């Protein structure tokens, strides 16, 4: 584990991360997709062999020796707010189990269900709080990746408030 486990946020493409493993914001069918998923497909295409997994789960596939944890958040256009909330929390719990199983000291993670699966709603606080609930008990250094300047400031504020 990391000596003093921390949370950090960076505004840049997760495909350029400096961590020991990456979490993909995957679709259930293991398709190249859009946004984060498409960037992950371009950088680690080998990790999409048999990566299909249900909503609310995570499935890790190696690209060489680099782990890609495919985490499937719900698409809020299809689920109710209640059911989608439950599946989003479940996907993050499965990411924490995989990060622990892998023995990594750091992990790069995007905010699940905040892009095209958001159902047109701002889900920064919802998704980030489920990330914290799952990852708080792990000892890996967590680096959250985002692309929006206002989201970077809000995620950074939420991290600092708890310290
Ligand atoms: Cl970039
Ligand atoms: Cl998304
Ligand atoms: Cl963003």
């Amino acid at each position: 584990g990391a000596m003093a486990p921390s949370y950090r946020v960076k505004r840049m493409d997760i495909a350029k991360n400096d961590e020991e493993c990456v979490v993909n914001a995957a679709n259930p069918r293991g398709l190249p997709g859009d946004g984060v998923c498409k960037a992950v497909y371009k950088k680690w295409p080998e990790s999409f062999k048999n990566s299909a997994t249900p909503v609310g789960t995570a499935k890790t596939v190696m690209c060489g020796t680099y782990p890609v944890i495919h985490a499937v958040g719900p698409n809020f256009s299809n689920y109710t707010e209640s059911e989608g909330d439950r599946e989003l929390a479940a996907a993050y719990r499965e990411v924490a189990k995989e990060v622990t199983r892998l023995g990594v000291n750091s992990v790069a993670i995007p905010l699940l269900s905040t892009g095209v699966y958001s159902g047109g709603k701002d889900r920064l606080t919802q998704s980030l709080n489920h990330l914290f609930t799952a990852m708080d008990s792990t000892d890996a250094d967590v680096v959250i990746y985002c692309r929006d300047k206002e989201w970077e400031k809000k995620i950074s504020e939420a991290i600092q408030m708890r310290t």
